[PDB]
């Protein structure tokens, strides 16, 4: 009934699009990209909202007079309250931005939670709530920035965006998850899916295969400590997505490093889909105890590892069975051993997964800009923007995660460090991230100065030139890097 701290939560608001009622969520990466964007989750049924980069952990919640002292230097949350928000995904801070996109700041994740910028006062949106008082579940509220002393915004030219304004907005702290049972399978939870003991797990196939990555398979070995294993639960109910998963529970299987939904399809049959295809009843599957025909945390049912369970396709009834490395298919009787088992994979490997993701994403987008002006000059490029700034931003930031600890550090700590760094790196290199990062190089490389590649790009775009490229061989020599 009430918000405490450490509870997961999104942060939604409601906008009127085309006489309907659009619910969307704060959503920031981080990575690549400081800023704040908004999710719409309202048309979930056809396509599925990108959540993963929603959630935000709610750190601490303190009275006026506690932060000041803090700032100086389980609790249940109260209107009054200050609280620091912590990104899921990035392990960053949402805060108000001193710069702007009017006297309004952007919004967006900082580094480091120091000084106000990340901090936000709780009020009440009506009467019916007042200041003392605990924040009660499905709440309206406004939120204050200490820093800037504005509200946290839902902007409109002609797109949905967030800001800090001096027009309010009201926001739903909507709970993902709270306490919940030791050891079983919730929504939102990054695993893989076992098959026997022999070292076998549910997969797509390696970066740059003639799959185009779109066939799913029961494969041994490696793949069991590779990102291309790694799945994301999403049941089709966003309320309390992150509650405990039941038996015969609708929901979604989504492949973390490409983005693509396990489906079945007319033509292909088992295959994983775009989101933008991926709609419920080709999309949709269950957990199963058997094969015999058939508003909180909930009850807890599917136990990590210990729980044997039989995948099926709602839609269609048809069972997740085999055709080394054996092709997954939908089959009405399936095979006797069909049961799997679940493992929760551990946040330092699930966040790489998803980083591997978005960089792949980013790249593929710069390298199709390239290519879009390849053997045509200009007199006017005159297709869409390179994405310098989130090109270079990227870089920054691998650059800075793939960077060697300090040799000034202790030998246990420094070994320890090194092995986190190897693991890392070979996550990525498993994913063809240096053949994406040697793309973008060679493909940058056809210019022999900035001016010619002005000749093709912009002038405004030549400026940047020469540190992507040297960013990117930075980036290269850091994804190589021995770290032994």
């Amino acid at each position: 009934q009430f918000l405490r701290t450490d509870d997961e939560v999104v942060l939604q608001c409601s906008a009127t699009v085309l006489k309907e009622q659009l619910k969307l969520c704060l959503a920031a990466e981080g990575f690549g990209n400081r800023l704040c964007f908004l999710e719409p989750t309202s048309n979930a049924q056809n396509v599925p909202p990108d959540l993963a980069i929603c959630c935000f952990t709610l750190e601490q919640s303190l009275s006026v007079r506690a932060l000041q002292e803090m700032l100086a230097n389980h609790r249940t949350l109260l209107y009054g309250h200050a609280i620091l928000l912590r990104h899921a995904h990035s392990r960053m801070y949402l805060s108000c931005l001193t710069t702007s996109r009017k006297l309004a700041f952007d919004v967006g994740l900082q580094e480091d939670a120091t000084g106000e910028a990340c901090w936000w006062t709780m009020h009440p949106a009506s009467k019916q709530r007042s200041e003392g008082e605990k924040v009660r579940v499905g709440d309206d509220l406004i939120l204050v920035s200490v820093s800037s002393e504005r509200y946290l915004h839902l902007s409109t030219s002609g797109e949905l965006q967030v800001d800090a304004s001096f027009m309010q907005t009201l926001w739903n702290m909507n709970p993902i998850c709270s306490c919940c049972e030791e050891g079983y399978v919730t929504g939102g939870h990054v695993l893989r899916l076992f098959h026997g003991h022999m070292d076998e797990c549910l997969t797509i196939s390696a970066a740059d295969s003639d799959d185009q990555r779109r066939l799913v398979y029961y494969e041994r070995g490696a793949v069991c400590t590779h990102a291309r294993s790694l799945w994301r639960l999403e049941p089709l109910r966003i309320s309390w997505s992150g509650s405990h998963l039941r038996w015969g529970q609708p929901l979604r299987i989504r492949h973390v490093t490409t983005g693509r939904y396990l489906a079945l399809t007319e033509d292909q049959g088992l295959v994983v889909v775009d989101a933008c295809k991926a709609h419920t009843k080709a999309t949709s599957f269950c957990f199963r105890v058997s094969k015999e025909k058939l508003e909180g945390m909930g009850p807890p049912e599917i136990k990590y590892g210990e729980s044997l369970c039989f995948v099926q396709h709602v839609a269609s009834g048809l069972w997740l069975t085999y055709a080394l490395k054996k092709k997954a298919i939908l089959h009405q009787e399936g095979h006797m051993d069909d049961a799997l088992f679940l493992t929760r994979c551990q946040q330092e490997e699930s966040q790489a997964a998803r980083m591997i993701h978005s960089t792949a994403g980013l790249y593929n987008q710069f390298i199709k800009g390239l290519d879009s002006f390849s053997g045509k000059p200009r007199g006017p490029p005159a297709g869409p923007a390179l994405p310098i700034e989130a090109v270079i931003l990227s870089l920054q930031d691998l650059i800075g995660y793939f960077e060697p600890p300090s040799e000034e550090l202790q030998h246990e700590e420094k070994q320890s460090k090194l092995r986190s760094l190897r693991n890392r790196q070979s996550l990525f290199q498993e994913e063809g991230m240096l053949s994406l990062v040697l793309n973008c190089i060679d493909r940058l490389n056809v210019y022999t100065t900035a001016a010619h590649f002005a000749e093709y790009a912009g002038e405004e775009a030549a400026e940047s030139w020469k540190e992507i490229v040297n960013l990117l061989y930075e980036l290269l020599a850091s994804l190589i890097r021995g770290n032994r």
